[PDB]
């Protein structure tokens, strides 16, 4: 793919990924956005160039590298009002930053508003050159990214302010109810040969149960956490969430079904909608007629573990950790809350807010929406579901971390000792009490918030302010990032 040292160039155009035409953003004149890689401890050096004109899906822009811990570049995490005011039209801005002891599969997107919805947004493999999964598999390439995204008729803010999507694409293509002639994406195997397939949700809302005709999935890697191999014939996947699965080629050359069935909108397969097509090599170039059979080994996210073992922080007893916190979520005034507080973004990033001399957590706005860590600690924070947060279930994203799930959706369970980790979890439905454990390793303030990105613009967001004390020291900004509020600040309303 692109990179690890590389222009992105953001610009308005038009784009059909299901035979219908509407203007959305680009990238380096791609849509849809292109794929960038790197190796394991590489650096990246990411020249986003803003040439976006259209003010209805915001000419200024900021990208989050979703899954990387940016230790010491906090100011390059890329949410807008927390780690840096956008990038205005007109200027580039240099994201430099390392990856030491990470390796998966990522995603870059929009971290602006609801702007991913309208494209910004596409898939990032981190490779490890002694991946120890690599035995399982023969081919690891850019072919074998495979993407799950929504796609609206109308753009992020002329639609409904939750909308329902008009297609399901997968690698950027797919059908809608009226353009049942529209091309598919086709992923190509050989048979006898075993590929790393790399599931990306790109999603802004919906979740998808994603399945192949006729193969199963041996599931290895969760939003880039090694795994101990878990063979599935589904995979229910949340917005925002990645899986690595090998799949075998070994059945009869043909078409098969590949199928991402979305929890809203359109949930039925007619007419190819929905869909994508396996083609081994020396098959008919035509539609698959395969069937398919109900699921019989779903994965399920308690039974999947870590690759290494790896206990969760702290006492393995509810409350065994240094501060506990729990998040009781609700609605009102037609806005999302989280102990009673909405997140509205403040005018000041938070980041910025620290860095001019606020000293702790309840000096920083907005007021209510801001929770201090302390440093080398281990927190336990619970999301117990609840149908007051109209959506549900609502799959939550922390920033700067990998968390452990002791508690998953629809399981009573508590695991300690070999919970899997991951970055983006379902909080599930009324009775469940999703919990999660991660250690205070990196300083600064990181947002915490549902990745529907409807539901983050209502406002279901917190801010994780982490070792106050440390984050100048820790993350020294670069000239760049320092210029990035007053010209943003300048900007006529109608140029944002
Ligand atoms: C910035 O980004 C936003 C969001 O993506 C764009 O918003 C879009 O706005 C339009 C205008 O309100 C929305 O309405 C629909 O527009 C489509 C597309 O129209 C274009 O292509 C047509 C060819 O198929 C063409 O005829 C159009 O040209 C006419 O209009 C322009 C502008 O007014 C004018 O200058 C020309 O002289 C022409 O008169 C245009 O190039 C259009 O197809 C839709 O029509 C359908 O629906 C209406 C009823 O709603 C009906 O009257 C029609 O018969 C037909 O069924 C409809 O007008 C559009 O939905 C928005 N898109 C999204 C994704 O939300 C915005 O345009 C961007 N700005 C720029 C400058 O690109
Ligand atoms: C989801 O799980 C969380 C975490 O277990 C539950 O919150 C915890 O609930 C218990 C009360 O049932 C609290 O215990 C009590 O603490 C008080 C004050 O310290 C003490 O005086 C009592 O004797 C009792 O031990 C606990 O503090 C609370 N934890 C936190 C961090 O808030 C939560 O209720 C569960 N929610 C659902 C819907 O299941
Ligand atoms: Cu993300
Ligand atoms: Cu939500
Ligand atoms: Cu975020």
């Amino acid at each position: 793919g692109i990179g690890p040292v590389t222009d992105l160039t953001i610009s308005d155009g038009p784009v059909s990924p299901d035979g219908f035409t509407r203007q959305a953003i680009l990238v380096n004149n791609q849509f849809p956005s292109p794929l960038i890689t790197g190796n394991k401890g590489d650096r990246f050096q990411l020249n986003v160039i803003d040439n976006m004109n259209n003010h209805t899906m915001l000419k200024s822009t900021s990208i989050h590298w979703h899954g990387f811990f940016q230790h010491g570049t906090n100011w390059a995490d890329g949410p807008a009002f927390v780690n840096q005011c956008p990038i205005s039209p007109g200027h580039s801005f240099l994201y430099d930053f390392q990856v030491p002891d990470q390796a998966g599969t990522f995603w870059y997107h929009s971290h602006l508003s609801t702007q991913y919805c309208d494209g910004l947004r596409g898939p990032i493999v981190v490779y490890d050159p002694q991946d120890p999964h690599k035995d399982l598999y023969d081919v690891d390439d850019d072919s074998t990214v495979i993407t799950l995204a929504d796609w609206y008729h109308l753009a992020a803010k002329v639609g409904p302010a939750v909308p329902t999507a008009d297609a399901t694409l997968i690698n950027g293509l797919g059908r809608s109810i009226s353009t049942l002639n529209a091309d598919l994406a086709v992923i190509s195997v050989t048979k006898g040969k075993r590929y790393r397939f790399r599931l990306v949700s790109l999603s802004c809302d919906p979740n998808h149960t994603f399945s192949i005709d006729g193969h199963t999935m041996t599931v290895i890697e969760a939003d880039s956490v090694n795994l101990k191999p878990q063979v599935v014939d589904s995979i229910q996947i949340f917005a925002a969430q990645r899986y690595s699965f090998v799949l075998n080629a070994d059945q009869d050359i043909g078409n098969y079904w590949i199928r991402a069935m979305p929890n809203s909108g359109t949930r039925n397969f007619d007419g190819g909608v929905n869909s994508a097509i396996l083609r081994y090599d020396g098959a008919d170039p035509v539609e698959p007629t395969t069937t398919q059979t109900p699921s019989s080994q779903p994965l399920v996210e308690s039974a999947l573990t870590t690759l290494e073992g790896t206990a969760a922080p702290g006492s393995p007893t509810a409350g065994g950790v240094d501060l506990a916190i729990n998040m009781a979520f609700g609605f009102a005034g037609g806005r999302f809350t989280i102990n009673g507080a909405s997140f509205t973004p403040p005018t000041v990033p938070v980041l910025l807010q620290i860095l001019s001399g606020a000293q702790n957590a309840q000096d920083l706005l907005p007021t209510g929406s801001v929770y201090s860590l302390p440093a080398n600690a281990d927190i336990e924070i619970s999301l117990p579901a609840t149908a007051a947060a109209p959506g549900f279930p609502h799959p939550f994203h922390l920033h700067g971390h990998t968390f452990a799930v002791v508690r998953s959706a629809g399981s009573s369970t508590y695991n300690y000792a070999n919970p899997v980790y991951r970055d983006v979890v379902s909080t599930g439905s009324p009775g469940d009490n999703v919990t999660i454990r991660f250690r205070t390793d990196n300083p600064g303030p990181w947002f915490l918030h549902c990745h529907i990105d409807f539901h983050l613009e209502a406002g279901f967001a917190v801010v994780m302010a982490e070792d106050i004390p440390d984050v100048a020291a820790v993350n020294p900004v670069p000239q760049a990032w320092s210029d990035l509020c007053p010209t943003y600040n300048a900007l006529d309303p109608n140029d944002q």
